[PDB]
């Protein structure tokens, strides 16, 4: 058997496995309407990237493998085809990590923002930037633009990667600049993610959770100007009015706009004030006092919600509190109006009673990154697959009398690059249960029929 057949061979199977794959990624959010949200709408760029590299950028390296001889700006296009593919790729890869950390760090205002028009917008955007960036030896920084390979006639150049394609592009341009720096970005956004949702959480994170958390000033539910943690500036119709009230809390002038440190201040004045009229209230101050810290909170939050009169209301409810029997003042506070009203909030502040723990703030918190440590993962894949190949780009750029890569290193890298574009699929099967079900729905009645 020859080696080069060994080559062609596991060069289409990855384009074979690389198409069928991506297909059944885009064709399963065309179908379940579950997935068609604006994170996918990047997958599925990411897949038609992926799509088009089996199609052809696969065979366009097996024909430069060969060094045939080819007019310049012919053999540029199927050497630099590929590289419009991979930044499409790394385009999408840093808007979903975005997309992931606006979904973290603002979740209550993240499809006000976030949304299918700008993604289809940026998408496009970042479509016509790779083709500039992928396509730019085209434009004039090739080699086989200047007169002086040998042997293939003039006006004709052999048609092989590293002679055409100007190392200092892929080492300056296209890995420092286009790959490097966005991997490096991503790497921030995704650490940055995984580290909010492993803050520490106590009575302002879990406000926070329940009522939200605002920098800016904002108009509530009745039209008035609120800041921080539901904290009201005024009832007046005047944000020149609100921002006077906000810069006399906060002691500086701020123009609506504070820091996060100082909404903490701002919310530890209001829980001082709820905590006194609690005190001050013959019915609530008994059941405060045996509270553990963590259940204090619990009662604060409702306090917060409803007031101190409508809190006091609950009297066989908070006789059990009291009485430390938290399964039985759970059970009577979730057949309460203020159940059926807000029954997320009120669960999560049942459970506060029920356990003691932060733990249904916790879990609010995890259920919002659980996507992102699946796309963290193929963000990890595609710089493994794909830095072998810069890291030697870098050893012939900057070690130029240094012996070359051997060749079977240059077909493992290669290879292992091309292999980058079968992955991504097997990862939405294993982690993502939406896509896993709609994989197995058209395999077994679109394509096995039965
Ligand atoms: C494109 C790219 C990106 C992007 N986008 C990012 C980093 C690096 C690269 C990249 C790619 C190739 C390449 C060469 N070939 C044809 C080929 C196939 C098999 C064997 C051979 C031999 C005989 C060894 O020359 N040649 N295909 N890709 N070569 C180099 N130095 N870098
Ligand atoms: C540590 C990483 C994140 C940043 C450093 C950039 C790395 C990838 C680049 C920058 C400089 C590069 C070169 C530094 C110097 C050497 C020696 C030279 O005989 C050949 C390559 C070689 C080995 C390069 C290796 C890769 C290289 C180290
Ligand atoms: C994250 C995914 C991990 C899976 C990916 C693993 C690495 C990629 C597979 C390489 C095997 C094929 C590499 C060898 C290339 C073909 C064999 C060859 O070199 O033949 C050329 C011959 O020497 C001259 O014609
Ligand atoms: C024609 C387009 C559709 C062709 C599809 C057949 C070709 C499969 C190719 C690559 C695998 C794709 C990535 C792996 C997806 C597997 C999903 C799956 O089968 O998961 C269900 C299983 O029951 C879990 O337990
Ligand atoms: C997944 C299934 C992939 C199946 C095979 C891919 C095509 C193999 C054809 C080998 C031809 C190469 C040669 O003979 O030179
Ligand atoms: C040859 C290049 C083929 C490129 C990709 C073809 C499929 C593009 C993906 C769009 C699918 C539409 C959708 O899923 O909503
Ligand atoms: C190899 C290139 C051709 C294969 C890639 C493109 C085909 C797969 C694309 C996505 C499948 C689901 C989207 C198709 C939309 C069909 C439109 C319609 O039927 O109304
Ligand atoms: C080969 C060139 C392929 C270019 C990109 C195909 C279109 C991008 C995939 C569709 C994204 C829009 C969407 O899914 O909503
Ligand atoms: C999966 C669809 C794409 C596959 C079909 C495209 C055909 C394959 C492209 C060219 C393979 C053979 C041509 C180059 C021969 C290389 C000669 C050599 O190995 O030295
Ligand atoms: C699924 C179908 C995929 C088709 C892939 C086609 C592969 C084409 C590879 C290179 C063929 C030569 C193209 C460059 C020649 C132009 C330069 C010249 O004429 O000298
Ligand atoms: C798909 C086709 C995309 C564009 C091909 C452009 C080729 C660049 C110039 C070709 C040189 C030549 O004719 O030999
Ligand atoms: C799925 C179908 C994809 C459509 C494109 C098919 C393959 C195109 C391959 C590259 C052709 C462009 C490279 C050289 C162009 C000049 C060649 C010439 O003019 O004869
Ligand atoms: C232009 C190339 C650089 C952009 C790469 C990706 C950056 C954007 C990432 C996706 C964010 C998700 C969609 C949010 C829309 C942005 C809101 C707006 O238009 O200001
Ligand atoms: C040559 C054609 C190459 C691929 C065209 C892909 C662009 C059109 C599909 C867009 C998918 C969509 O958003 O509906
Ligand atoms: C000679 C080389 C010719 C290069 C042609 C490429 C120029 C067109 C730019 C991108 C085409 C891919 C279309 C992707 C945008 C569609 C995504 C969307 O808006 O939903
Ligand atoms: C068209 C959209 C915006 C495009 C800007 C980014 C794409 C890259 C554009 C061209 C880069 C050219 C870099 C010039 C390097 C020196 C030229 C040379 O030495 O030959
Ligand atoms: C995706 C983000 C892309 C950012 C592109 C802008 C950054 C470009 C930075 C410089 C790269 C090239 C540096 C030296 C130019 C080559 C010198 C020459 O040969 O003329
Ligand atoms: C981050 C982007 C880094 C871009 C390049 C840094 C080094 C630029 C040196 C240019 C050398 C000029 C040349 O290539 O001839
Ligand atoms: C250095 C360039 C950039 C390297 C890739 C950057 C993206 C890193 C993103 C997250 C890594 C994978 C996260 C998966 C969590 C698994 C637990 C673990 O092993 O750490
Ligand atoms: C060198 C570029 C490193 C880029 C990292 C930016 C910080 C990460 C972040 O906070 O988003
Ligand atoms: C891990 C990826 C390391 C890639 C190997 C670089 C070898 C350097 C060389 O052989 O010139
Ligand atoms: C994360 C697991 C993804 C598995 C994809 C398949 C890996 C092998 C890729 C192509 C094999 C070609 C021989
Ligand atoms: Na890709």
């Amino acid at each position: 058997i020859m080696g080069s057949s060994v080559y062609i061979t596991v060069e289409l199977a990855i384009a074979v496995l690389a198409i069928l794959g991506n297909v059944l990624v885009c064709w399963a959010v065309w179908l379940n309407s579950n997935l068609q949200n604006v994170t996918n709408y990047f997958v599925v760029s990411l897949a038609a990237a992926d799509i088009a590299v089996g199609v052809l950028a696969i065979p366009f390296a097996i024909t430069i493998s060969t060094g045939f001889c080819a007019a310049c700006h012919g053999c540029l296009f199927i050497a630099c085809f590929v590289l419009v593919l991979t930044q499409s790729s790394i385009f999408s890869l840093l808007a979903i990590a975005i997309d992931r950390y606006i979904a973290i760090r603002i979740p209550l205002r993240y499809n006000g923002l976030v949304t299918g028009t700008r993604a289809k917008g940026i998408i496009a955007i970042c479509w016509v930037l790779s083709f500039a960036i992928g396509l730019t030896p085209m434009l004039g920084w090739n080699n086989c633009g200047q007169p002086k390979s040998q042997g293939c006639g003039e006006g004709q150049v052999a048609c092989l990667f590293e002679d055409v394609v100007p190392m200092n592009y892929m080492v300056y341009f296209n890995f420092f600049a286009c790959v490097l720096v966005p991997l490096l970005l991503m790497l921030g956004v995704y650490l940055r993610i995984f580290l909010a949702a492993r803050r520490q959480l106590n009575i302002f994170e879990m406000l926070r959770i329940d009522e939200g958390l605002r920098l800016k000033i904002y108009k509530d539910t009745e039209g008035y100007y609120t800041i921080g943690i539901g904290h009201l500036l005024t009832k007046s119709p005047s944000l020149n009015a609100a921002k006077s009230e906000l810069d006399k809390a906060i002691g500086r002038n701020t123009n609506g706009v504070i820091t996060k440190d100082e909404a903490e201040k701002l919310f530890n004045q209001d829980v001082d004030a709820a905590v006194r009229g609690i005190l001050r209230n013959a019915k609530l101050k008994p059941v405060y006092d045996s509270l553990d810290a963590v259940r204090r909170a619990a009662l604060i939050n409702m306090v917060f919600q409803m007031g101190e009169t409508g809190v006091a209301g609950f009297t066989n409810s908070l006789r059990m509190l009291q009485q430390k029997r938290w399964d039985e003042a759970a059970v009577n506070l979730a057949k309460s109006r203020w159940y059926n009203q807000t029954p997320n909030r009120a669960k999560r502040v049942i459970t506060t009673f029920r356990t003691g723990t932060w733990d249904a703030y916790r879990s609010t918190l995890q259920k919002e990154v659980h996507a992102a440590k699946s796309l963290a993962i193929i963000v990890g894949l595609f710089a493994l697959c794909w830095l072998p190949l810069h890291i030697i780009n870098c050893f012939t750029f900057f070690c130029p009398d240094c012996s070359h890569a051997p060749l079977w290193l240059m077909y493992l890298a290669i290879v292992l690059s091309h292999t980058n574009s079968v992955v991504n699929p097997f990862i939405y099967a294993y982690r993502i249960r939406e896509f896993r079900q709609t994989f197995r729905k058209i395999i077994r009645s679109h394509v096995l029929r039965q």
